[PDB]
């Protein structure tokens, strides 16, 4: 009944997230390090919303933030600056002023021009990592391994040493490594990271950041962390400090999306089960195609296949494609599973609708509203007329 309370009393679409399950994936994350002198870190970007951010800071995770407005959700979820970690491409003198102002000391450099311009401020206090691209055994993980040969972020590991040369002495730490995301195969993590250990000891680096992207199962496929224990975790030990960045493994499954049906369509073989929130509200299955399974609140069953639609006028508008589901009538509630990553933080105005609201469940049964929804002249909030 839980989610069916939500949408009686908050209406849809409505993000619906349960601190019980944030805990206790990000205690599963810590878990796995067992041994590593760890420095856990939430990626922002999955989910910036700051009460789900202060859960996260209680259970000992620092923050992974790219941009100011990244760096205020840690403030206002009370992260103390010494746990932030600043990634980015584009990080301008303006924001590194800022940054320094706040009190971040930990910077994965992105470039060899970002690292001038941190020298022509040269500050003190910050710890750098530099970000390398290990080379991944292009015929296995073909898609890890394009991305990290092709993709604008980072330098090539083998070229670490022309880096070296020049930046020598700054307060260079360690190297950053983050090779993809949705992973659920344990072989790319070992590849590249014994590349990134076996170059950090050439420079006797004492800290290392592994990045994030662990998996989870959208359809079926699950990162077996057993085998990461046992594969990735004893290389680590040797450092004073590991520091890894995660988003998605935490935050997705902890989140639910429901939608009302607004109508049943039927064209003959084919049925459109309509909804009152689409592309606007959750992007990923039309920009990533990803797959997130559905259920409808309060009923089973498989006698209709439908594909679940948004009401915008666009073609791609779609939350998911055929499914087999119960016989679905307006005014039922579909939910939509591992909603919590990349779901709110991709929301939009597209077609002049409003971004949705969020709940939390909290461990003690309370319904409480983390995000309320956006008025007809919220759209409009800052045209100047
Ligand atoms: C540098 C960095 N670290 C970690 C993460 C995210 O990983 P995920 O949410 O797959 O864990 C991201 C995601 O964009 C990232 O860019």
């Amino acid at each position: 009944d839980i989610l069916r309370k939500v949408a009686e009393i908050h209406g849809t679409p409505t993000y619906v997230y349960f601190e019980e399950t944030l805990r206790k994936r990000s205690r599963l994350v810590k878990e796995v390090f067992e041994g590593v002198n760890l420095l856990p870190t939430f990626a922002v970007k999955a989910n910036n919303n700051p009460v789900l951010l202060k859960i996260l800071r209680e259970e000992g995770f620092g923050m992974d933030v790219v941009t100011k407005g990244e760096l205020l959700a840690a403030k206002l979820a009370g992260v103390p600056s010494h746990t932030v970690v600043w990634n980015g491409n584009g990080k301008s003198r303006d924001q590194m002023e800022h940054f320094l102002r706040e009190d971040v000391r930990i910077v994965n450099v992105d470039s060899f021009e970002e690292m001038e311009i941190w020298r022509e401020l040269n500050p003190e206090g910050v710890e750098y990592f530099i970000r390398v691209n290990p080379e991944v055994d292009a015929k296995t993980h073909p898609h890890i391994s394009t991305g990290l040969k092709k993709h604008k972020f980072g330098i090539p590991l083998e070229d670490l040493d022309s880096f070296m040369e020049r930046f020598r002495s700054m307060n260079i730490r360690g190297l950053h490594v983050h090779i993809g995301s949705q992973i659920t195969r344990v072989e790319p993590f070992v590849e590249a990271f014994s590349k990134v250990v076996r170059a950090s000891e050439r420079y006797g680096f004492e800290e290392i950041n592994i990045g994030g992207g662990w998996g989870i199962n959208y359809s079926g496929e699950e990162l077996d962390l057993s085998s990461y224990r046992e594969k990735v975790v004893p290389d680590l030990k040797r450092f004073k400090r590991v520091i890894v960045e995660i988003g998605r493994y935490i935050v997705a499954p902890s989140g639910y999306l429901l939608l009302r049906v607004v109508l049943v369509k039927r064209r003959h073989n084919k049925a459109f089960v309509v909804v009152d929130g689409g592309m606007n509200v959750l992007i990923r299955p039309a920009l990533y195609s990803a797959y997130h399974r559905i259920f409808v609140l309060g009923k089973q069953g498989k006698e209709m296949r439908a594909d679940v639609v948004g009401p915008l006028c666009e073609s791609g508008d779609v939350i998911a494609y055929d499914r087999e589901l119960p016989e679905v009538e307006p005014g039922d509630i579909i939910a939509v599973e591992n909603a919590g990553a990349y779901g709110y933080t991709m929301s939009n105005n597209y077609n002049s609708t409003t971004r949705p609201a969020e709940v939390l469940v909290r461990e003690n049964g309370r319904i409480s509203l983390i995000r309320r929804r956006e008025t007809e002249m919220d759209i409009f909030k800052d045209v100047v007329m």
